[PDB]
RNA sequence: AAAA
């Protein structure tokens, strides 16, 4: 044979070239995979173990049930798998401290298995495969690309065995060890390896990140992915209102394993990615109110997507907060209530107001009686709505208003009981109160002022919609002018 | 009514 011929000078360089192009006849098979049971005595034998398995998984004509038996000695239930599970190859960088340009960031693959661990590097310890089988409670198949002394690979293969999806892996390395119950050890040249990761594009996660297997598997399986989006005002507010989100998020139990720093690295975003900072607004520029509305769908659309990594759009879970009203209304209006989003008011700190993860049209949901909000009406066409739920009161102005529009009907919406310091909590049932006094009570024209927290107008923006015929006024300070945006517009069409 |  071809290959029995470069076997027999020790050409396994010329055999890895070999396999690495597509072009292997059957009959090359038996010998190919006598190879992977030689010992790693050097880096080439090892190199072409890897090229070999990479090929009869990706290119499973090669992929043989009576070669894996009679040559690998495994099992059927093992050759199976073997041959059904999908692999995962993940990314670790190792430094030789003895030589320096030995180091490498290294690959591992893996494939999961149901009751044998093994590999088929002669140099891995079998005891740290063990390890990483009783901390994550799978069985494994494990081969590396190189070979390496030390066990800082083990958060490595860790990561591939817990991962759901390829994606995640992609673009991220590890490196660390792993106790028996699943808790991170760390290990040494933490600054020579990130360099080597960086190097290849990538990002290393260092047990400086991870701390145990249940906060890695809260990033490569998760259940509800949070993210953030923040409004505000001012730039020098930008990064510490960042961390305050991560505050108020961490205090949720689903989220206690939430780290700011792991979101960007995990799925490659930056802090701007995560706010939108409008200093001053001109809200009778209609251009430069759609630069801003644009801007905020590009960053939600990113943020709801990420880079294709998240599959299932149910498990991002978006953290949301605004700071002006007039603004937010608009946002909620594109932003829907098909979304799993939980609304944060800020006060001192980020507070959750409004959580649509149970329910995401709770604050849309009609009530008989109005237990949150008194309601003043005079329904005629045009109607005037007057929302009052702050400490400033726009009923003197938004009437002033009615009568220079010429509209014959109002509708004043006001807090029932205390007024401009609503109890912190559940904001919903106040939402789904003035969304009930709006929809019942709508004209063929209408107008709207509002004097309300701006995560108030946020979550009624998404109840709402851009079905309504409202047109929207901002106070600039002192009087009330005309937002060059109906609130129907087709520009306003949610597209989550 | 510009994180009320």
């Amino acid at each position: 044979g071809h290959i029995k011929q470069l076997l027999k000078n020790k050409r396994f360089e010329v055999i890895k070239a070999l396999v690495e192009s597509k072009k292997i006849k059957q009959e090359w098979l038996e010998d190919l995979y006598s190879i992977l049971l030689k010992q790693d005595t050097d880096v080439e034998i090892t190199q072409a173990k890897y090229e070999i398995i990479k090929l009869l998984l990706t290119e499973k004509k090669y992929l043989n049930f009576e070669l894996l038996t009679k040559t690998l000695n495994l099992d059927q239930q093992t050759a199976i798998e073997i041959m059904r599970n999908p692999f995962k190859e993940v990314y670790f960088p190792t430094y030789n401290i003895e030589n320096p340009e030995e180091s490498r960031l290294n690959k591992a693959l893996i494939i999961p298995l149901s009751n044998q661990t093994f590999t088929l590097n002669t140099f891995v310890n079998s005891q740290d495969l063990e390890t990483i089988k009783e901390a994550t409670n799978k069985n494994f198949f494990v081969i590396f690309d190189n070979i390496f002394s030390g066990k800082s690979y083990q958060l490595a293969v860790a990561a591939g065995l817990i991962a759901k999806e390829k994606e995640i892996l992609d673009n991220v390395a590890f490196t660390g060890e792993v106790s028996s119950n699943g808790f991170i050890i760390p290990v040494n040249h933490l600054e020579e390896k990130k360099e080597i990761t960086e190097k290849a594009k990538k990002v290393l996660i260092t047990p400086e990140d991870i701390e145990n297997l249940e906060e890695l598997s809260f990033w490569l399986n998760p259940e509800h992915l949070p993210v953030i989006f923040i409004h505000i005002n001012k730039p020098e507010l930008a990064l510490q209102s960042l961390k305050q989100m991560e505050d108020a998020i961490k205090k949720d139990e689903r989220f206690k394993y939430f780290k700011l720093e792991n979101l960007k690295k995990f799925y490659r975003l930056e802090d701007q990615d995560m706010y939108l900072i409008t200093p001053s607004v001109d809200f009778s520029n209609r251009e430069e109110l759609i630069k801003i509305l644009n801007e905020f769908r590009e960053k939600v659309s990113k943020l709801l997507t990420l880079e294709g990594v998240i599959k299932d759009h149910n498990k991002v879970v978006l953290n949301i907060s605004a700071g002006i009203s007039t603004l937010a209304l608009y946002f909620g209006v594109i932003l829907g209530n098909r979304q799993a989003s939980i609304i944060y008011h800020y006060q001192k700190e980020y507070h959750k107001v409004i959580d649509l993860t149970d329910n995401p049209r709770k604050i849309k949901e009609k009530k008989s009686e109005f237990e949150k909000i008194s309601v003043n009406k005079n329904i005629q066409d045009p109607l005037m709505i007057i929302i009052y739920l702050a400490s400033h009161n726009p009923i003197e102005k938004g009437l002033e208003l009615k009568e220079k529009l010429r509209a014959k009907g109002e509708l004043i919406i006001q807090s029932k009981e205390h007024q401009g310091n609503l109890e912190i909590g559940d904001w919903s049932d106040i939402v789904s109160e003035i969304y009930t006094a709006i929809d019942d009570n709508k004209q063929k024209e209408n107008y709207m002022v509002f004097s309300a927290p701006v995560a108030i107008m946020l979550a009624l923006g998404m109840a709402l919609g851009y079905f309504l015929p409202i047109k929207v006024f901002h106070y600039n300070r002192d009087e009330y002018i005309e937002v060059p945006i109906k609130l129907n517009e087709e520009i306003l069409r949610s597209p989550f």
